[PDB]
């Protein structure tokens, strides 16, 4: 049916539905770091959560990346980004610019995964 | 196959595909109110819609709620959602701040669920 | 399984899993024209891409519409959405205000569509 996982009163961390993997928006840890860490940290969650919903970074299918400033830190973020992944699985992705709940949150990922 | 209603020619309120329940991006009624009233007035919304579908509010999947001021407005949206929501069926969720398209809206919600 | 299409190292334009379609987001060709041309390149590239994938634009599920000036651009953008799909067909639909990455972008859409 539907597995949630890492779970509180606001949200789950994992949404497991028919074979679609729903993951809460990331954001990074050093809140004193620039894009790029940040990127690299939200990167490691992701990878995290995906092992407890039972796939991998090669089943990802949809991403949507929100930038505190994406003049400031498109490229940054993108550096990261682009190292990620094999040749060849890259989601479908977008990238917009939207402020993050702390000021010093300069980035924040929402994905959608797939079960293999 | 795929199921549609309240539809008119720019959206459809509701959309059902093999089991998946999406819905249109929800907005309050009262735009002289703060916050907390119009994300009540939201969640009523998407309880409705959810009605229509054919499921419930135990069975969301993920929501991304945007914010006209997160910095003023986080902690107010906040206030409601953290009740809205039986424990252990909460949804991925991710709040970033987007305008919306008048002034006076301060939240709007856009909900994937599940059907039973 | 999953199939993609248009992958490079950042993206795949096209990601289908177990009869749903995610497309990378999508913005327009020419970057001095206004938001209402910019809208339809947007739906034309969309279309080509639903071509691929194996659907079609009266199977679109739920689109989420990002303006850099909402209150500038809103109703144009509108002028040309209203316009694409059959009456009867239209998605859940989501607007709002986010920057695109770079500033001549008025309009980027994020579509998920359903295979037949």
């Amino acid at each position: 049916s539907i597995q949630r996982q890492l779970t509180n009163e606001r949200m789950s961390q994992v949404v497991v539905h028919n074979g679609t993997v729903y993951l809460a928006g990331q954001v990074g840890d050093d809140m004193t770091a620039g894009v790029e860490q940040q990127t690299r940290e939200v990167l490691n969650s992701i990878e995290r959560l995906l092992d407890l919903a039972g796939t991998d970074k090669t089943r990802i299918l949809s991403v949507t990346i929100y930038l505190k400033d994406i003049d400031a830190d498109f490229a940054g973020m993108n550096s990261v980004w682009d190292k990620w992944l094999p040749k060849g699985f890259a989601p479908a992705r977008a990238t917009v610019e939207a402020k993050l709940c702390e000021p010093q949150i300069l980035v924040e990922l929402s994905v959608i995964a797939a079960l293999p």
